[PDB]
């Protein structure tokens, strides 16, 4: 049996086939994704995962997240260089000249990190098969090049997985779809994950699928939807309260959890209650906060927006038009948003496929795929 994982840049997930339909596999915490995040503790105890995830605001320093931004790239690379900018860890260019990340005087390389994270996934689906993983099929963005896409084989095995194929994202969802035998069709795929954005314009002529156009933006996703809304809490706290939370990391890790709850249940309503007991201390300060579906669309309409020039550009590139795309399926868990689907239904002129889990689609594409090859 053949493993397939989705290595995010934000989430991870696996998959595997069972039967004639592909088995999504739940983590130890019963979650059937896992943050593809890993950090060093003080002490230097080493987390993967949610634990690591709800540190991340506290202890920022030591917290390696959006890895895969790094990973196969040289240092003086410009989406290195701009990645610096964003991200509070160091990044230092190792003896290659390649980007690395140093925590405690330790350093460690793109594919170490990525090892972390595919470690557990391993764990997660040898729990299921019961025996040891050997073979995988693991994931890339289409826009990845070869020392990229080694960089991510080598990840593979350091966590002892035989990387039998790596094939892309955009195509993987595509499979999960079952657009595998369509005769002729094409096909954008829309992804907006947590942390990066990606439009891909594919077509499939007899099963063969070629990429004919990809853009998006390597800084736009869902964490930049949580963070605009944090502001818009914090912000909103000082006017009531006085008291600025901004030093307070302790806080901000509560509201960032907050922030990311109140955007989930506002995709299956239009309020939702922001409530945190004791965040402060004249006495306590609790933060009560109603915030309703129209306002947070309006305090990321720019984050929306962003999106709708690439998906232009991708057809233009690829000498499409609305007319010629006979489907689009959604990828990524910030597609849930009711404004990104319209956002999305009026750019290619279609009601968007939104049968396949958003944020499992990539996971099960590559499961369908190992099945191949067993
Ligand atoms: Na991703």
């Amino acid at each position: 049996a053949v493993v397939g994982i989705d290595l995010g840049t934000t989430n991870s997930c696996v998959a595997v086939m069972e039967g004639k339909q592909a088995k999504v596999l739940e983590n130890a915490e019963g979650a059937r994704t896992t943050p593809s995040v890993v950090a060093f503790t003080a002490d230097g105890e080493r987390l993967v995962g949610m634990p690591a995830k709800r540190q991340a605001v506290t202890n920022p320093n030591n917290t390696f997240y959006a890895t895969k931004r790094l990973i196969g790239r040289r240092y003086d690379d410009p989406e290195v260089q701009k990645d610096i900018k964003n991200v509070p860890f160091k990044i230092v260019r190792a003896s290659n000249g390649d980007a690395w990340v140093e925590a405690h005087g330790k350093l460690y390389s793109p594919s170490q990190i990525g090892a972390f994270v595919l470690m557990k996934m391993k764990e997660t689906a040898e729990n299921y098969l019961g025996h040891t993983a050997k073979n995988a099929v693991i994931t890339v963005p289409a826009y990845f090049n070869d020392s990229q896409r080694q960089a991510t084989k080598d990840a593979g095995q350091i966590s002892g997985l035989n990387v039998l194929r790596v094939i892309n994202e955009p195509t993987a969802a595509a499979l999960a779809y079952g657009l595998d035998k369509s005769e002729d069709k094409v096909i954008a795929v829309y992804d907006l994950g947590g942390g990066t954005f990606d439009i891909s314009i594919l077509e499939i002529q007899k099963g063969v699928f070629e990429v004919k156009s990809t853009n998006g933006d390597t800084f736009l996703g869902g964490e930049d939807f949580d963070q605009a809304l944090l502001r818009h809490i914090v912000k909103e706290f000082k006017r009531e309260t006085g008291v600025d939370l901004t030093k307070d990391n302790m806080a901000l890790q509560r509201v960032r959890e907050a922030a990311e709850k109140a955007k989930c249940e506002l995709s299956s309503s239009v309020q939702t209650d922001i409530n945190l007991p004791y965040l402060t201390m004249s006495g306590p300060k609790h933060l009560n906060m109603k915030l309703t579906r129209a306002q947070f669309e309006g305090i990321v309409t720019d984050l929306i927006r962003r999106t709708i020039a690439p998906c232009q550009k991708a057809m233009q590139d690829a000498e499409v038009s609305k007319s010629d795309i006979g489907e689009v399926i959604l990828v990524g868990g910030m597609t849930r948003m009711p404004k990104v689907q319209q956002t999305v239904q009026d750019l290619f002129g279609r009601a968007p496929s939104k049968a396949v889990n958003p944020d499992e689609a990539v996971a099960i594409g590559a499961a369908i795929q190992g099945g191949v090859l067993a």
